[PDB]
Protein backbone atom coordinates (compact mmCIF):
# COMPACT_ATOMS: atom_id res chain seq x y z
CA UNK A 1 0.00 0.00 0.00
CA UNK A 2 1.10 3.68 0.44
CA UNK A 3 0.43 5.80 3.27
CA UNK A 4 0.52 9.93 3.34
CA UNK A 5 -0.33 13.06 4.82
CA UNK A 6 -3.72 15.23 5.11
CA UNK A 7 -1.33 18.33 4.00
CA UNK A 8 -2.11 17.71 0.18
CA UNK A 9 -3.84 21.01 -1.57
CA UNK A 10 -6.33 20.17 -4.36
CA UNK A 11 -5.03 20.52 -8.26
CA UNK A 12 -5.73 20.06 -11.91
CA UNK A 13 -4.42 16.68 -10.99
CA UNK A 14 -7.59 15.79 -8.53
CA UNK A 15 -9.79 16.72 -11.47
CA UNK A 16 -7.83 15.24 -14.10
CA UNK A 17 -7.41 11.61 -12.09
CA UNK A 18 -10.39 11.96 -10.83
CA UNK A 19 -11.93 12.19 -14.41
CA UNK A 20 -10.09 9.26 -15.72
CA UNK A 21 -10.86 7.17 -12.70
CA UNK A 22 -14.07 7.44 -14.01
CA UNK A 23 -15.42 10.66 -12.49
CA UNK A 24 -16.61 13.79 -13.70
CA UNK A 25 -16.53 16.51 -11.52
CA UNK A 26 -18.63 19.36 -12.86
CA UNK A 27 -19.19 21.89 -9.44
CA UNK A 28 -16.68 22.53 -7.01
CA UNK A 29 -15.26 20.77 -4.20
CA UNK A 30 -17.15 21.38 -0.66
CA UNK A 31 -15.34 21.78 2.22
CA UNK A 32 -17.60 18.95 3.95
CA UNK A 33 -16.45 16.76 1.59
CA UNK A 34 -12.84 17.01 1.35
CA UNK A 35 -12.81 17.64 5.53
CA UNK A 36 -15.09 14.26 5.56
CA UNK A 37 -12.36 12.50 3.67
CA UNK A 38 -9.45 13.33 5.46
CA UNK A 39 -11.73 12.94 8.57
CA UNK A 40 -12.17 9.36 7.75
CA UNK A 41 -8.29 9.40 6.47
CA UNK A 42 -6.45 10.15 9.63
CA UNK A 43 -8.58 8.68 11.69
CA UNK A 44 -8.45 5.37 10.26
CA UNK A 45 -4.45 5.52 9.98
CA UNK A 46 -3.99 2.93 7.59
CA UNK A 47 -2.83 2.34 4.10
CA UNK A 48 -4.14 1.81 1.06
CA UNK A 49 -2.58 1.25 -2.45
CA UNK A 50 -2.38 3.40 -5.44
CA UNK A 51 -5.45 1.75 -7.19
CA UNK A 52 -7.34 1.49 -3.96
CA UNK A 53 -7.23 5.26 -3.78
CA UNK A 54 -8.60 5.68 -7.23
CA UNK A 55 -11.55 3.34 -6.29
CA UNK A 56 -12.12 4.90 -2.80
CA UNK A 57 -12.27 8.25 -4.43
CA UNK A 58 -14.11 7.64 -7.00
CA UNK A 59 -16.73 5.53 -5.85
CA UNK A 60 -16.81 8.36 -2.57
CA UNK A 61 -17.34 10.96 -4.91
CA UNK A 62 -19.61 8.65 -7.29
CA UNK A 63 -22.20 7.32 -4.88
CA UNK A 64 -21.77 10.71 -2.90
CA UNK A 65 -22.86 13.07 -5.84
CA UNK A 66 -25.65 10.63 -6.86
CA UNK A 67 -27.09 10.83 -3.06
CA UNK A 68 -26.32 14.24 -2.11
CA UNK A 69 -29.57 15.71 -3.02
CA UNK A 70 -32.37 15.89 -0.45
CA UNK A 71 -30.41 15.28 2.75
CA UNK A 72 -27.76 12.99 3.35
CA UNK A 73 -28.92 11.39 7.00
CA UNK A 74 -30.78 7.57 6.32
CA UNK A 75 -31.21 7.60 10.39
CA UNK A 76 -32.61 3.59 10.80
CA UNK A 77 -30.31 3.17 13.83
CA UNK A 78 -29.89 -0.35 15.02
CA UNK A 79 -26.97 -1.09 13.48
CA UNK A 80 -23.50 -3.52 13.24
CA UNK A 81 -21.56 -1.21 11.91
CA UNK A 82 -21.27 -1.26 8.02
CA UNK A 83 -18.27 -2.58 6.04
CA UNK A 84 -19.74 -1.22 2.74
CA UNK A 85 -20.93 -4.66 1.49
CA UNK A 86 -23.59 -5.54 -1.29
CA UNK A 87 -22.02 -3.16 -4.23
CA UNK A 88 -24.31 -1.36 -6.79
CA UNK A 89 -25.14 -3.30 -10.34
CA UNK A 90 -27.88 -3.49 -12.53
CA UNK A 91 -30.52 -6.42 -10.93
CA UNK A 92 -32.16 -8.25 -13.51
Amino acid sequence: MFAMYPDWQPDADFIRLAALWGVALREPVTTEELASFIAYWQAEGKVFHHVQWQQKLARSLQIGRASNGGLPKRDVNTVSEPDSQIPPGFRG
